[PDB]
């Protein structure tokens, strides 16, 4: 499974740790940047990861900024993308089970390292539950079609 | 300001408490439903609140589901909407200061009542900081224009 990862400067250090974590677990990781601590704009990297997941270049993606909020909002502007900002493993599991999230969003200034790794672990293992949850995801698709 | 509020059945009881909280505070509250515990679909109510904020019928919105994730993803599909899932007041403050969030999303199964009221209090009081944050919000707007 190919994981796309991306961040602004606010999520760069956590991105480094998650990339190492994932590779060590045998995932193929595509790093979309940013590649340093210099101030940059979260939508640019949110977009890169979202478009890679949309195109199938990556199976899913992880985006990080100070809070995860900006980068996940940006990613959610792309049709077919469902980016979930999670601050605990319960949320991470429900994002997969109910929302079939294909992007996990994290906030480097909010969650500490080991917690963030717990969340990533949980998110990568959880499975979409279909049924009424598929019906609700379709209704998200209807909003996209409306504003398309 | 006029506050739009909406939920599925997973956020209905918290919605009831927040509606009461806001009115006691002097806010005009527009309740878009749901109006009971019957199973319903979060995108329908996410859409209502998002469209009310977009039209200027409400100045800001609050959306609630079990985790806040589904309803906020749905809301974020609407152009001009920036919905922030917050699990603490630090996130709530940054969502206004940096992301100029116009919708707050909450997870009734994640945050307890008093915490959720603290987050709402913080979110309503926080102020957009402009500058590079406006530049970044514009870049969110560019993604919307791309996929419009």
């Amino acid at each position: 499974m190919k994981i796309g990862i991306g961040s602004d400067h606010g999520g760069y250090n956590l991105k480094r740790e998650i990339a190492d974590f994932l590779k060590k677990r045998g995932y193929e990781v595509i790093d979309f940047g940013t590649h340093g601590n210099e101030s940059v704009d979260y939508p640019d990297f949110g977009l890169k990861v979202a478009e890679a997941v949309k195109s199938g270049e990556c199976d899913r993606g992880i985006v990080i900024c100070g809070t995860g909020l900006g980068i996940s909002i940006a990613a959610n502007k792309v049709p077919g993308i469902r980016a979930a900002v999670c601050t605990n493993s319960y949320m991470a599991r429900m994002s997969r089970e109910h929302n079939d999230a294909n992007i996990l969003a994290l906030g480097e200034r909010v969650v500490g390292l080991d917690l963030a790794l717990d969340i990533v672990d949980t998110w990568l293992k959880a499975e979409f539950q279909g049924g009424r949850h598929a019906t609700r995801v379709g209704k998200i698709g209807e909003i996209e079609k409306k504003y398309s």
